[PDB]
Formats: C-alpha cells, structure tokens, sequence
C-alpha cells in the first residue's frame, strides 16, 4: 500500500518567506537565511515525497526580486547553482521528476545548464514531482500561454473567439499536474505575491507566522492537517 | 478636508460568503440569508462611501454559482433586481458610480436593463466606485481581455511578442480604478474561489469567521485596521 496523500492532498504549493528576517534575528547577513531556506527546502522535499503528495511547487526566486540589491540577486544565482548539484542525485535516486518554472533566459549560462541537465536527468521520474519557481511571475505565466495562444492565431489555426478558460488553462504552467490543493505562505505576510494567480482559482490558503528556515515537518503536518479539516 | 482612505486603503475587494449557514443557524430558508445580506451590502457600501475608500468591489454572483438550484438562483436574480430598484437613486445622491462586472448577457432582460439604466444614471458621479461582481469568474475576467487582444491580432493589429503584463493589464476589469488593496472574505474559508486572479497579485488578504449577513462597521474597520498593520 502507499501512502495516500497525507489527507487528501495532492499538489502544495509554498511561498518561502522570512529567510532575511529570520537571519537578522541572529545578528546575522540576509543571505546566511538563505542558505538556511536550503535546509529548509531539502527538509519539505523529503517530507512531500514520503507522505504520498503528487507534487510540491515552491517560490524560491519572484519576477520582482530582481531589484533586490545586485549582490544578493548574485549569491542567490550560485546558492541555486550549489543546490542543484548537491541535490539532485538524491532526487533522482528517490524518483523525483525536477521541473523548473519561470523565464529562464535571464540565467547566466551554467546556472541554465545545471536546470537543462538536472531536468533530463529526472525527466522520465514518476514519483514527487518538484517544481521550482524561479524567476517566476504568475501575470508572466499567464502572458506566456497568451502569447502561444495568440501565435496561433496569427497562423489562422485559432479564432479569437473560440478561446475560452480551459484552452489557457492547457497553457499556463503545471497544467498536466493535478490542480494546487494548498498554499502554504510562511512569514507572517498575507498576500500571495503573484504567485500561481491562475492556478490558485480554488485553492486553500495558509498562513503561517513561521519564518521559512524554520519551517519543519511539524508545521508542514499541521498546514496538513488544517487542510483536512477545511469543511 | 477630505477623509484620506481609512488607513492607506484605497480599493476594498470582499467575498460575501456564510448567507446560507447564517439562515440554516437559525432554522430559516438559505433564501432569508441572501435576504440578510443585502443589508449587509448597504452597510459595508455606507461604510466606504464615508471613509474615503475610492472604490468597493463585492463578489455577488460567482460564474460558479449557476450549478445551485434553480429555484435558489431565480430568486437571487429577483433579489438582484430590488436591490437595484431600493439603491439606485440614493447611490446616485452620494456619489456613487456603479458598475457591474462580470457576463451579463446570462441575465433576463429585466436584470440587463436595470443594470444599463443604474449605471447610465451614475456614470459621470466621482464619489466611491462601486462594482459589483456578478456572474463574474477571475479566469473569465482574463480571458475576455485575453480575446480583446487575439481580435486586434487577427486584425494585423498587433503582434503576438508585443503582448506582455502591462498589455494585458490594460485590458482586464477595473484597470482604471487604483489596485485591489485588500480582500475581506466573511464566512470562515480560507480561499479567494476565482475572485479576481489577476488583480490580487499584490493585495492583502483578509479572513473572518464572521458571516456576511453580521458583517458590521466595526468588523470592517477590524480589516482596515489589520491592512494598516501589515508591516
Ligand atoms: C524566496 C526569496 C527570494 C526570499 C524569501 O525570504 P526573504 O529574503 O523575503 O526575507 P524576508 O525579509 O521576507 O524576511
Ligand atoms: C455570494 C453568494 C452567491 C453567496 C454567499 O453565501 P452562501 O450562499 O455561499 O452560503 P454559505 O453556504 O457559504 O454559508
Ligand atoms: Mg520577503
Ligand atoms: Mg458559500
């Protein structure tokens, strides 16, 4: 037998907030809690995969934190580089399919190169399915699959009056995955960011005061379990 | 001197949910609910109005809602139809401009020309906008300007790498009102059920156990409060 998604829940969602507050708590530099959100990260896959969920999506890098300082856009870039070759042997050892969303253009060349290779590698994986938004938007997301959309049209494969909500919803990203169940933000901040706008049409919400790196099975057990309970 | 946004808030978005278990708590039809809670609807639109919020968007009628009895849809239309005749003229003595979004051709023709005639009249007021989502959908909002733009494609009008955000932004309901601030939902769920996707992006999300048809001033003024604190 395997583990029915711990309560019914197939796909998680996760805005990954207080890293920089959860640091300067110590005395400490905003990127020493992003190296902590690493921990943290590594801690919710492991947790996902062996509670039966589908899949995990996690907002590690918004459209917006580009105009954080240039430094620490920089060790954000490597600390991504480093946690995908630390990683994803054990991901692929555990039957995890890696998926990256967002634009990834704006990546310098090894860090695409890591993605591309990590991605064929866990291509044909059947376990969890980790999507990693980076350099992710959800307005961008729908723009994207608008833009597919309008291409054909202009190629007179498509009326403009035969789009209607499922044929984006073929376009926008995840869509071959099932449905995000759950959001689980932790942080403190009630808003959702621009994440998964689209995708989240009937979703649960949870909001947690928990700073990310702090964020363990405990609290994803308890997101769990309010979600069980969402009568 | 002029009441300067009850705290910052601009744009107040708020699903009106717990009608049905707000009657059912007290023996009575889901129906007398609904009832209860257009009184609800005047008491949060006088709130607004008096405290400076520029524009009050409220979820009225999802594109969810037809699956419902019928007999419970019918008389939410009719309920619609009084709200507007017991309304409209004094909206229009304060100020108001009202505006309906959402899909309105799947309203009998009393509903469409009530709603064409109330906003006819308040069009040209500038006080507090107030919109009224209903038969209105998040993912049908973003398809209808979706299609706005696939037209002006076919019409070599422009092209499929011009369309971005900014674009799309300009083509979906109420880009011409300040943002979405703030979403209250009433009722106790902990979901935004396809309300305005797109435009929430960066709002504040709010969530009550209270029930719509006891949503009173001080419970809004609760919300406003929590929105000014969101450090
Ligand atoms: C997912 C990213 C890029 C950052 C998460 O934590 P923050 O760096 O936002 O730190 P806080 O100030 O919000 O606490
Ligand atoms: C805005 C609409 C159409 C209904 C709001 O309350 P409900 O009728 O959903 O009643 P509840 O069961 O949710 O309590
Ligand atoms: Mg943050
Ligand atoms: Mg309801």
């Amino acid at each position: 037998s395997e583990k029915l998604p711990a309560h019914g829940c197939r796909h998680v969602a996760i805005i990954m907030d207080g890293n920089g507050r959860w640091a300067k708590k110590q005395g400490k530099i905003r990127a020493f809690g992003h190296k902590a959100g690493a921990k943290s990260v590594r801690r919710a896959v492991s947790f996902a995969a062996n509670n039966g969920i589908e899949a995990l999506t996690l907002y590690a890098f918004s459209s917006e934190n580009w105009n954080r300082p240039a430094q620490e856009v920089s060790a954000l870039m490597e600390l991504f580089v480093w946690a995908l070759d630390s990683e994803v042997k054990s991901l692929h050892r555990h039957n995890v399919r890696l998926r990256i969303i967002g634009d990834t253009s704006r990546f310098n060349s090894r860090l695409q190169e890591r993605i591309r290779k990590s991605e064929a590698l866990t291509a044909g994986n059947t376990g969890l399915t980790l999507n990693i938004a980076a350099n992710y938007g959800g307005r961008w997301d729908i723009v994207q699959g608008v833009r597919q959309l309008a291409e054909k049209v202009q190629q007179g494969n498509l009326q403009p009056d035969q789009i209607d909500e499922e044929m984006l919803n073929q376009h926008v990203c995840m869509h071959e995955l099932a449905p995000v169940d759950l959001v689980i933000r932790t942080g403190g901040e009630h808003r959702i960011s621009n994440f998964l706008l689209w995708q989240i049409a009937y979703a649960e919400l949870y909001f947690t005061d928990v700073l990310w790196p702090d964020f363990d099975e405990q609290d994803f057990e308890g997101a769990l379990n309010a979600f069980a309970n969402r009568e």
